[PDB]
């Protein structure tokens, strides 16, 4: 099956000879050549990595018939600054994502807002995340530019599980 | 890489016109034919499934060059009866193990002590778990017979992470009291 964790982006050599040329939704759905998988990026904190996360990564991996899934995971410094507390530290969250079935590669220290430099450096064809506007603010939606450029592929959240729900059962369990 | 969850054991067509014949450690380490991967079984609760669990599965999957890893996950009733409380219910625990990278198959309602019939029905060659005697009790080690029969392949625990440690950090961080 698989035997080794998904590598960090550092451990893979990319041909910078090939220029950054994206595939359209239409070519991506028809199935790209073996050598040229559609490169999908999904980003997250992935704190208390749970099945809600893995299902999202599963959907992003299946967006197209030949897909290579890159998962960016945000550092503690960024997450603390813009969102709040992490139970698991950055190294533990990098590690958990590496053992997910659907992942092909893990970028550490992922950015909060995606930049043209980052998308070009990782040769990203599409970005996958739920469709709810992510406002971390000074912005209404950090994904707005990605949706506007036609590169956004929405996934569905798994109802009935989340980091907050899990923490909440654990504190309820502890109180009673 | 992979696209679909690891299947549950009931979703897989299994040829029984094939006798239960175990491979020895020695044949296992040399590499079995492509069509006869070494079938390794690892069992657990997998509550708040974390990297220590995943690294145990990773080791079990790497024991031999051509390995098929079957992961047994115990039901809530057994766990509550013999070990203690679960944060995740059995369906959530089953599901999480299905998304682990190293798993080929998942057996639900896994037994507490392995029986000859279970080991035969799933055609298990080796059982992987850490080497600390697991006493649930009326036994000193529920893996005792597996060890004596030569089918036990010990994995190493990942230091510094556990279901308990995680619960403990969460209580410090968010509990009102
Ligand atoms: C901070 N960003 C904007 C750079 C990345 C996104 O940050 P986030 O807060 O959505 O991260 P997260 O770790 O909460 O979720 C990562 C991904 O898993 C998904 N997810 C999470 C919980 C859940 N029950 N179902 C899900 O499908 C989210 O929709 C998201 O697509
Ligand atoms: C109940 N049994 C005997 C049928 C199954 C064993 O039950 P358990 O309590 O060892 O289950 P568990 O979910 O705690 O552990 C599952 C597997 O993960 C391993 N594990 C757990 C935590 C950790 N930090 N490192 C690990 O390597 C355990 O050694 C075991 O091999």
């Amino acid at each position: 099956g698989l035997r080794q964790p998904a590598p960090f982006s550092d451990e893979i050599e990319v041909d910078f000879s090939k220029p950054y040329v994206r595939v359209t939704m239409e070519e991506a759905c028809r199935g790209t050549p073996c050598e040229r998988p559609v490169r999908v990026y999904a980003d997250g904190i992935f704190d208390l990595f749970h099945s809600g996360h893995a299902r999202a990564l599963m959907q992003a991996k299946n967006l197209f018939p030949n897909t290579y899934l890159i998962v960016g995971v945000c550092s503690d410094e960024l997450t603390h600054n813009f969102k709040g507390f992490t139970v698991m530290n950055e190294n533990e969250r990098y590690d958990a994502v590496q053992h997910c079935r659907y992942v092909d590669e893990v970028v550490r220290n992922a950015p909060w807002t995606l930049t043209p430099e980052f998308l070009a450096e990782h040769r990203i064809d599409f970005v996958a995340h739920d469709d709810i506007p992510y406002s971390s603010a000074g912005s209404d939606d950090v994904y707005k530019h990605i949706k506007e450029a036609g590169m956004f592929a929405p996934t569905q959240r798994t109802e009935g599980i989340s980091t907050s729900d899990i923490i909440t059962r654990i504190v309820r369990d502890y109180d009673v």
